[PDB]
């Protein structure tokens, strides 16, 4: 007899419980696994792209540092058949974008992508929840939503959750607190067309408005509009420094992935169908603060914003059902 | 100001658990991101030559600062903020190449290393010494000699991911989680390294005494052919993916754990060596070391088979070959 | 109109089934520990506590539940009706009073029964003493593929002996590898053979490890994990923390599939001459289907004939045991 | 030569100071709670116990070290000499026999004993009642306000933001809420400061925290003191909630985290008290221990409440020998 009948007598012959899978092995698909992996947030790991080197051998790097992890499968592979039965997908795969080319251009180019991703996903795991992380993301969540049929509480954008992750941290730097204590909610659109709400930032309940009325205006001396600006800024200048953005992405879709996998009901800043909110009319996924657990978006915090701040929001899913009703599914 | 409204200040500390990154490459950012989930520092600091990558990865940690618990993360050219580190880790350097050898790297790592070294001990004089840099184990000796540092505080990471991934591939093999799969490649981190046969085992049951033909030509189930696979391991990543970073991150803040809480565990690292296996000279390559808070405070003297033993130093003649055509 | 209706707008309405959920049965000196171990390890999306006495059960259950804030596991639940425990994916059992075999094996036959009713797929895990037969017990009445019936075994044993290993050798317990097999408490067995440290045999380098005209006395240490037991009762009036980080350990294992090694109770006719329905601790690959496999440990004729006297004994007072 | 010198070769001697030590003081089931909290959070490379029920107290450090196999704190130590707690990061007094003199003459022998072993420690006072006891060891060490830290409203805070969840189906780490002052039956709820996500709920509910509430908001405030009766009436004491609290505490401290909690410090020349009293503030908290101190604007209500407790608190502490 093997080695392995000598030393283990087996008890029994023959389903994950806790499955992730990351489709897109880039700089954010990889950062999501690293994060998820030493979170612990799932029994079994998938890797799916289509460059089938790359692939290999990211999950061979992942592979060989088990030891020092409590995720006991590691699986890869082109055909998704590697990702059946996930609880959750988390979409990162993405064309990378030409030189000069249009951003119309790359939404089209993405969609073309989700139109083949999308029903392979649904297909191994009609159950999962999807969480997309893609960009346009508000966009291609409402491109996920629509190609895999399944009801919104499901699919997720990852949203302003790095918007709001970057303007704690910048209010804390300015502060001398730790982000964890200082709260404040940039929501809308993904991007450059984000809203700071300045009403609700705060530390230890201290309203930052009630103690400066002029915060966020051009007539505030201390120019705290420039915090969202700088989050705007600090996007561009790290894509400038190191040709793209990967760790701070890859922690904030893990700390989503948390609240789904642990059920946790935690209020999160991601991108949900706001149709009926705000004056919006038309199918468009935005960023709402969201409860997030075991069965996606159960529920939304209806968040009370200015004139301005809801025409913002008005003007971006505009411009987003623009783009959405002139797409090629 | 808005700061003065909302905070009244108390008091107008030097950092006690700091940790410094020496290059931003993939292997350093796998090395920070794995410490910084870990919770293993209080301040992380990140060196490099690159301004721009420096830059942009130092931001790019700072924005993932609301899901961490390390508090303090910078970065620059100028060593002087990686002043007072309880632990520096070298991961700067040229990398192999698809199919090059380690070995092939020294000359123009240890040019890296005559500047590093210097600037790294004038700012933290009492700090460990975690060398990632390949080859490994000649680096590890050659960050000991510029550094003047007692060889407790001279750490390679040595054959701690071969034997990780020695352990993975005998995990898949016998259906069991490689936590509970205990073997030790030892030696020369690389193409030389040896695997101590004698010493395989699940629950301390002798892999080698139910198996007399384990690791011989004899083998009808070749288990030599998972150290192959070892040796082989960072080639056929390399010609994959184009570099290692995940297993090596993962390994190093395991290192970097048994060092920042003091937990004497027995870990495979570059050590200097001089007085066993019959070696005489400043010959750095892996043996099970205890490491803590002092470094390598102690060694397992591990009995070796005749061809084991044989093996080791077959390692140990290569490296001390390598090493000792240097100019310090 | 409510202030939850005004702040939150409902897009969901059933709440589906925990998907992790963990039950203590037995909120004791053991149980808590048990259960504060798993709150803190995030084993859990829900924890059910179940006890006979209601007021400690509810106190305990609160006490929790105020530090949800430090914690990642949502919801804690209570109660004596066991419906609070239904659909759990492990059953830890540290129920009846801290010989009283005969009183264990009664307070089983009502918390068995409800267990099995309330979570029918969930992996059973034994520490109640003695839990050698009460494991046995736990099987009989359940009903449930001896896989799923788990007892605690010689976990702590071995952790007590890994502990000395390493004080005496100045290297942490898991950097110390040693095996206590069998019988939980005073009959283990020390499988000297197996102690390592880098995989260099300790027997090995001292062939007297184990022995009488050993000048180091290292059987002194397995003496010593008896005699701690002893201690701790007469200093401390029971132990809590180990048996309780020992239990999350193992429900580690279990929840997270790990397929971990570890010396725990298993139902083992047909290894060491034994040909009785007796449970004693082996190695065990311990994952999400509970015992999978086990490691065939080779043992002394010395060690095989204790291990035989064990099985005898609990063979002989599980012979006259009604269900 | 031994097994020890046969198997391993020693390289150096020398085996010194403790960097990230903690003490607990008091191994009751408060002390006891924050040492497994504490031990599970790897917040320390060295734990010491001390009490002066010596039976019980290497009962406890024997049951903690026999679990070491699963915990990443490779020392644990304890006595009822004080020379275990030398060069401390971190001292957690739980220590514990109206009742403020028996708890006075206690501090009396323990917290000389702590500040010679641990000149440069952060002192973290549990035992009750927490807000005179954090004065009485402020007084007795002569330590830098900074340095002398009350666990306060801490658990109370801890609790509301429980019950806010429960109350409105999310989780407590997104229900915000303070409750100041001090510590117990006289604690302060900020109705202003209560929101989830930004969304003030007094802005939402202006009769939030008033008699003219048809939801009854002040029951949650009412329920948090309730709850604390409740606890002690079904299992004759807290332990878990405390440890938890505590260990997060300690976790801000030993890792610098500069996070705010409502902790209890030293507020003379805010809120008209002219006093030497502590009581709870939302404080940043490091490896120096209070830093800093939110400045929260508080209603005529609120003040009040904050300013009596003061004027009860000095007219007990002015009566005490020490
Ligand atoms: N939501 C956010 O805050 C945020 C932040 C940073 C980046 N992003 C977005 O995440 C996406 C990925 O970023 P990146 O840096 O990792 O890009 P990348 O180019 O490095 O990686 C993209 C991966 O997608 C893969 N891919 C392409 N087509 C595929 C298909 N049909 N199936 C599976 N995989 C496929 C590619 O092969 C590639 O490996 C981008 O769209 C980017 O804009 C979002
Ligand atoms: N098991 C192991 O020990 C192990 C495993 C994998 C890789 N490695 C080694 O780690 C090293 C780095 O690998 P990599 O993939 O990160 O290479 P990389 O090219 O991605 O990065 C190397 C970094 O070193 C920097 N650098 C060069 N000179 C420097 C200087 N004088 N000061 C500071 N930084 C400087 C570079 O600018 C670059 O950012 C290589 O030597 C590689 O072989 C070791
Ligand atoms: N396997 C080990 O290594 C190990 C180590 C320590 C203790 N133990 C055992 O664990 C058990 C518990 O220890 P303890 O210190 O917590 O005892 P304990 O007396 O403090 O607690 C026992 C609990 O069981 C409860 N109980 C009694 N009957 C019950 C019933 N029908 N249903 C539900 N709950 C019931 C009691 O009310 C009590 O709360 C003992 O049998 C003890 O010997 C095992
Ligand atoms: N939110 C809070 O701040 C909060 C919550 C719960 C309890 N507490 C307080 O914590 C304290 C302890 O609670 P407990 O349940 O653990 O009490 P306990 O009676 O169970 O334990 C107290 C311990 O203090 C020890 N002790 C007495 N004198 C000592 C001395 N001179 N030196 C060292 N140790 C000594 C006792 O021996 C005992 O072990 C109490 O004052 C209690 O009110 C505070
Ligand atoms: O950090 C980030 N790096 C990004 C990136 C990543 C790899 S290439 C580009 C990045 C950066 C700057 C503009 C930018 O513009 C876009 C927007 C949509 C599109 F399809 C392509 C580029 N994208 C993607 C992205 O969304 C973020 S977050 C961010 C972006 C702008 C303002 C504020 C924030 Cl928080
Ligand atoms: O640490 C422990 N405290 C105990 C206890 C718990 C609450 S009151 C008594 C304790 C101690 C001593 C004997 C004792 O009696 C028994 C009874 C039945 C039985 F199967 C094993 C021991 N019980 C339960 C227990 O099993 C342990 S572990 C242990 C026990 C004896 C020797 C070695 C070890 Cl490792
Ligand atoms: O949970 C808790 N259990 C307590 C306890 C602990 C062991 S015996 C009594 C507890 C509870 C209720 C009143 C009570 O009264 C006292 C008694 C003596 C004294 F010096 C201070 C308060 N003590 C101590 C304590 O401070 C808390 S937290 C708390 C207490 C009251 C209201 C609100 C909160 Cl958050």
């Amino acid at each position: 007899a093997t080695l392995k009948d000598q030393l283990i007598y087996n008890l029994l012959k023959e389903t994950p419980q806790n499955k992730i899978t990351v489709v897109g092995v880039g700089a954010v698909g990889m950062a999501c696994a690293i994060s998820i992996l030493m979170k612990d947030l799932a029994d079994e790991l998938a890797l799916v792209d289509v460059i089938e080197d790359k692939l290999k051998g990211e999950m061979m790097d992942l592979q060989h540092g088990s030891l020092f992890l409590r995720t006991p499968k590691i699986v890869s592979g082109k055909d998704y058949n590697v990702t059946a039965n996930s609880k959750l997908v988390i979409i990162t795969a993405g064309a990378r974008q030409q030189e000069g080319e249009s951003r119309l251009n790359l939404v089209q180019r993405n969609v073309n992508i989700f139109k083949f991703i999308i029903p392979n996903v649904v297909k191994y795991s009609p159950n999962c929840k999807l969480l997309i992380v893609s960009n346009p993301v508000d966009i291609l969540t409402y491109v996920a939503w629509k190609i895999s049929g399944f009801p919104k509480n499901r699919v997720i954008g990852s949203g302003c959750n790095l918007d709001s992750a970057r303007f704690r941290y910048l209010m804390g730097e300015r502060l001398g607190v730790h982000p964890l204590s200082c709260h404040g909610w940039v929501l809308g659109e993904h991007g450059d067309s984000s809203v700071p709400v300045w009403s609700g930032m705060n530390v230890a309940g201290v309203s930052l408005k009630t103690l400066h009325p002029d915060l966020g205006t051009d007539k505030d001396k201390e120019q705290w509009k420039e915090v969202h600006k700088q989050v705007v800024e600090s996007a561009y200048e790290v894509i400038k420094l190191k040709g793209y953005t990967s760790w701070a992405i890859g922690l904030s879709v893990a700390d989503l992935a948390e609240s789904i996998m642990k059920n946790l009901r935690r209020v999160h800043p991601v991108s949900t169908m706001i149709k009926g909110l705000y004056g919006i009319k038309d199918d468009v996924f935005l960023s709402v603060p969201c409860i997030l657990g075991q069965n996606g978006i159960s529920d939304l915090v209806k968040v009370t914003l200015t004139s301005e701040e809801e025409a913002r929001l008005k003007k971006s899913a505009d411009t987003l059902w623009g783009i959405q009703k002139e797409l090629q599914f």
